[PDB]
């Protein structure tokens, strides 16, 4: 297991497409899966976007530095230890505690 998050480009999107920086609200496509065993938990592909401040430490701090430096378009693979993810308290009655998380993530805008 690496020592800490893996972030690995499945395709770039615009060369020139807006760039995921902090202190951006930005709009991302994404599927979280656990990792020990591939289980899906949740996606919000066909549903409404998700939108959070880049760099204010709301989302797991695996999303945090993993979609930084996204441009719109581009797609990545997230492996994320547990202490970038929800750590000993796992979440929504989903994720056990001391989860490895995996999550394919799609930058749709940034504001
Ligand atoms: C306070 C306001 C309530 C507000 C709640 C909602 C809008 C309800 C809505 C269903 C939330 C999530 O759906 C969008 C849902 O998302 C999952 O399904 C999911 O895929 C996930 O893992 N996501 C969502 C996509 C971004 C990455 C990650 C996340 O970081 O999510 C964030 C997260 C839970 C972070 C915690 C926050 C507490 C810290 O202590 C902890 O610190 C380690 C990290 C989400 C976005 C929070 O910022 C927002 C909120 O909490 C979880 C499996 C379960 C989770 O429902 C609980
Ligand atoms: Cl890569
Ligand atoms: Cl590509
Ligand atoms: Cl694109
Ligand atoms: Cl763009
Ligand atoms: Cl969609
Ligand atoms: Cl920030
Ligand atoms: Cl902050
Ligand atoms: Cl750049
Ligand atoms: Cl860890
Ligand atoms: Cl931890
Ligand atoms: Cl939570
Ligand atoms: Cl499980
Ligand atoms: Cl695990
Ligand atoms: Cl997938």
């Amino acid at each position: 297991y690496p020592n800490g998050l893996i972030v690995e480009e499945l395709s770039m999107g615009k060369p020139n497409g807006k760039r995921a920086d902090p202190g951006k609200t930005v709009s991302v496509r994404y599927i979280g899966k656990l990792q020990k065993n591939g289980k899906i938990f949740d996606s919000n592909i066909g549903k409404s976007p998700f939108k959070f401040r880049l760099g204010i430490g709301s989302v797991i701090k695996g999303w945090d530095v993993g979609v930084n430096g996204m441009r719109v378009g581009d797609k990545r693979k997230l492996t994320i230890p547990p202490s970038m993810g929800y750590g000993v308290k796992g979440a929504g009655g989903q994720i056990p505690p001391n989860s490895w998380l995996t999550f394919d993530v799609e930058l749709i805008n940034v504001q």
